[PDB]
């Protein structure tokens, strides 16, 4: 069962440029998720918690709001080395953090959302 707007191949789910504002329902066996070029501003805490085999998430070219709602996503991206190449998300919001990369924001800048 592959999510309606997306395309699937094996355990990979490609939702690249489908104009998504939220996550679709994902198969529990998903190992890779292509979310490049959508309209996501954040993902809810624990969004990938039911995807135990998720190894890779492509998240670039989304309008990320870099506030306290992005705490979970940052923690996911920062946990282990193999996620490093996909980790450099660019903030577009708030205007104070526009153009900044997520990994190098001091807690100071993210806490006070
Ligand atoms: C993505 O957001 C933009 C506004 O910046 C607009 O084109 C539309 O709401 C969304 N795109 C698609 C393809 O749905």
């Amino acid at each position: 069962p592959c999510p309606a707007p997306c395309s699937c191949a094996g355990t990979l789910v490609d939702c690249g440029r489908r104009g998504l504002t939220a996550l679709p329902a994902l198969p529990a066996r998903t190992t890779e998720l292509v979310l490049t070029g959508n309209n996501l501003t954040s993902v809810p805490p624990g969004a990938f918690d039911h995807l135990p085999q998720l190894r890779t998430a492509h998240l670039g070219a989304n309008p990320w709001r870099c506030d306290c709602s992005l705490t979970y996503l940052r923690l996911w991206l920062e946990d282990r080395p193999e996620r490093a190449p996909y980790r450099d998300l660019r903030c577009v919001a708030p205007p104070a953090l526009r153009g900044r990369l997520l990994p190098y924001l001091a807690e100071d800048e993210l806490r006070a959302c």
